[PDB]
DNA sequence: GTGGATGCGTGTAGGT
DNA sequence: CCTACACACATCCACA
């Protein structure tokens, strides 16, 4: 893992993309490799072309959580593959969806644990009460057309 | 290790 | 709607 970084300007501020050649390791908000370019492209699309987003290639993930099966990995995967743009799901819904229905709260942890936010929409996961750096979650949701309250 | 403590949840229940 | 509470549960953390 000979680490590589790169920072991209976004509506949210400065996103620092870091990963190796075997994939993206992490997307982090502050305020030369392919999985990095793919991710940069993808992120740009998400911000200025959410229509053709499903067209841009998802970068390869190489963060340790993505190096072996873990409930947390199952979740993050399910979440990315199932819940698409503009949609939302509740912790428990995802929990069951991932396999474990009673792991609603664990899923919350999995969300806290996501190393690649925005790419892996952990913002699209809300409370089964409809309830929703909170600013950013709300900004992403607004960007995906959601109401307030 | 193991074992208890932890938290981005949720349904039930009563109170304002 | 809101504080209170009981519970289920993958991780984390400190101690052995
Ligand atoms: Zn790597």
């Amino acid at each position: 893992c000979e680490m590589k970084r790169t920072t991209l300007d976004s509506p949210l501020g400065k996103l620092e993309l870091s990963g190796c050649e075997q994939g993206l390791h992490e997307i982090k908000l502050l305020g030369g490799p392919e999985p990095l370019m793919q991710c940069t492209a993808w992120l740009n699309a998400y911000f200025h072309q959410p229509e053709a987003i499903e067209e841009f290639p998802v970068p390869a993930l190489h963060h340790p959580v993505f190096q072996q099966e873990s409930f947390t990995r199952q979740v993050l995967w399910k979440l990315l593959k199932v819940v698409k743009f503009g949609e939302v799901i509740s912790y428990q819904q995802l929990a069951a969806l991932a396999g474990n229905p009673k792991a609603a709260r664990a899923v919350g942890g999995a969300m806290r644990g996501n190393p690649v936010p925005i790419l892996i929409p952990c913002h699209r996961v809300v409370c089964s009460s409809g309830a929703v750096g909170l600013a950013v979650k709300e900004w992403l949701l607004a960007h995906e057309g959601h109401r307030l309250g």
